[PDB]
C-alpha cells in the first residue's frame, strides 16, 4: 500500500511504462536517479545563467556613468567605466566570428576611457568630457547591438525554466508511487546530483 | 489510470468539483493554468518585494556611517550617506499624505549632507562633525518612524509566501490527477505565466 | 474521497502509522504540523549557511589585491583589503582553541595593513610592495588552512539539502492524504514556520 519494498506490478507515470522484473526495477531505478540528478543540476544550471545575466548591471554602469559625466569627479566615473568595459570583455553566448567582434570593439573602449582619464589626471576638465562623447560612437558600432546575447538567454532560461517545472512534477509521481526502491533512487539522485553541479559552480 | 486523455468523472480537489463534459473540461483547464500563471507570478512578485527592502541597507548604511563620523575621512563616508538618502527617499509602499512628509524630510538630508561636504572640501574637520550631529535630528523627526514601511512589508510577504504554498500544493494535487489536459493546462501556464511576469520585472 | 475531514481508517506514510481516534489526529497534526515548521526552518537556516560562505569573496579579495599590489595605487587595494580582514575575522565554524588561533592571527594582518599603508600615506612606494609581501607569510602561516571551515560548510549544507528534498517530499504525501485536519497542520505549520526562522535572521 504505503512505502512498499517491491518490483511486481509497479506502473510508472505512463501506461507502457509498468516493471513486473527486478532487472526492469533497476532500469527504472537509474531513470528515476538520473531524472533527480538532471533536475538539481538544471537548477543550479539555470541559477548559474541568471546570475550571469553581471552584464545588465556593466553595461547599465557605463550608460549611467556617461550620463552621469555629461566639475572634475568625472575621472572616478570613468574608473568604474574602466572595471565595467573589462568583466562585460570576459562575456560570451551559452554554449566565434561575433565574438571576436564583440570582444575587439572591447579593446577600444579600455584606450579610450585610459586616454579621457590622461586627460583628467593631469587637470584638463572639458577635454575629457569631448572625448567621453566619442566613446558613444564607439559602443554603438560594436557593443550595442551584441543586447542579443541578453535575449538569447532570457529566452533560453524561461526555456529551461519550463523544463524543470515539467520534471519537478515527474519526480513527485515517481516519488508517489510510494515504492521505496523509486523513492530512494530519487532522493539518493537529488543528494549527489546537487553535490556535483555544487563542485561544478565552485571550479567555475 | 495513468496519464489519461479524458474528460468523464474527472474529480478536481474538492467533492462537489467533478466534470462530464468537454466545456466543463476547458473551464478546469483555464482555472488550472491560471492558478498555473497566478503562482509563478507570485513567487515573482514575493522576490521583487524582499529584494525592495535596498531600504535595509541604505538606513543602516546613514546610521553606520554616522557612528563612522563620531581624522578627515568623514566626507567619504558622507558621500556613501548622500548616495544611500536618494534611493532612500525614491520608495513607497506596496499598492500619499504620509509619502509627501516622508519624501519631503529627506530632501534635507541631502542639503545637510552638501553643507556638511561643503565645510570638509574647504578643510574643515570638527564643524562638519557637529553638522552630521544636526542630522540625528532631522532622520529622527521624519524617517525614522516611516520602519513602518519595513515591518508592512514583511508581514505582507509572510502571508504571500503562506498562499505560495497553498497554491503550490493544489497545483500538484490537480496535476495527480493524471489527466493530460490538465497536467499540460498547468505546465503551459507555469511555461508563459513565468515569462510574463519576467518580462513585468525587467521593466521594472 | 477528496478534501474529507476525518479521523478514521488515516494511513500515514508508513504501513504501522493509521489513525481512527482523535487523539491520535492531534499527534498526526502535530507532527506533521512540526515537520512542516522544521522544513521552512531547514529552507531559511541553510541559506544563511550559504550567505555566509561572504568569506569566499574576503578571502578572494586579499588574495586578488595582493596580485594587484605586485605606481601608487596600492594604498587602496590595502583599504579594501583591511575591510576584508575584518568581517574575515568576526567568522567562526557552525555549532575554540583553533578559533583562538584563527582570530588573533587577523589581528597582525590588519596591523600589518596599517603599517604598509603608513608607508604609502607618507609617499614610499616600494617599501610598501615589500611590506606587502610579508604578508604573505602571515595569512600562510595561520589562515589559509582554517579553507576547513570553508569546506565543512559546503558538505554541511549538501547534507542539509538531502534532508530538505526528504521533508519536501513527506510534506507532500501527507497533503496527498486529502485529509483537511493533516492539510491544514501543514499549511499553518509552513506559515508560522516561516515567521519564526524569518524573525530569526533579522536578529542575526
Ligand atoms: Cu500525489
Ligand atoms: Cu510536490
Ligand atoms: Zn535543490
Ligand atoms: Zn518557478
Ligand atoms: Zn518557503
Amino acid at each position: 500500500m504505503t512505502f512498499y519494498f517491491g518490483y511486481t506490478n509497479v506502473e510508472l507515470l505512463f501506461a507502457s511504462l509498468v516493471i513486473n522484473t527486478p532487472g526492469e526495477m533497476v532500469a527504472a531505478c537509474f531513470g528515476c536517479f538520473l531524472l533527480a540528478v538532471l533536475y538539481e543540476g538544471l537548477k543550479i544550471g539555470r541559477e548559474f545563467l541568471l546570475r550571469r545575466n553581471d552584464l545588465e548591471d556593466n553595461w547599465e554602469t557605463l550608460n549611467d556613468n556617461l550620463k552621469v559625466i555629461e566639475a572634475a569627479q568625472v575621472k572616478d566615473a570613468l574608473t568604474k567605466m574602466r572595471a565595467a568595459a573589462l568583466d562585460a570583455q570576459k562575456a560570451t553566448p551559452p554554449k566565434s566570428p561575433e565574438m571576436k567582434d564583440f570582444r575587439h570593439g572591447f579593446d577600444i573602449l579600455v584606450g579610450q576611457i585610459d586616454d579621457a582619464l590622461k586627460l583628467a589626471n593631469e587637470g584638463k576638465v572639458k577635454e575629457a568630457q569631448a572625448a567621453a562623447e566619442q566613446l558613444k560612437t564607439t559602443r554603438n558600432a560594436y557593443i550595442q547591438k551584441y543586447q542579443r546575447m541578453l535575449s538569447m538567454a532570457h529566452l533560453l532560461q524561461t526555456v529551461l525554466h519550463v523544463i524543470q517545472v515539467v520534471v519537478s512534477y515527474f519526480l513527485m509521481l515517481v516519488f508517489m508511487t510510494y515504492n521505496a526502491y523509486l523513492c530512494m533512487a530519487v532522493a539518493a539522485g537529488a543528494g549527489l546530483g546537487y553535490f556535483l553541479f555544487s563542485w561544478k559552480k565552485a571550479v567555475v
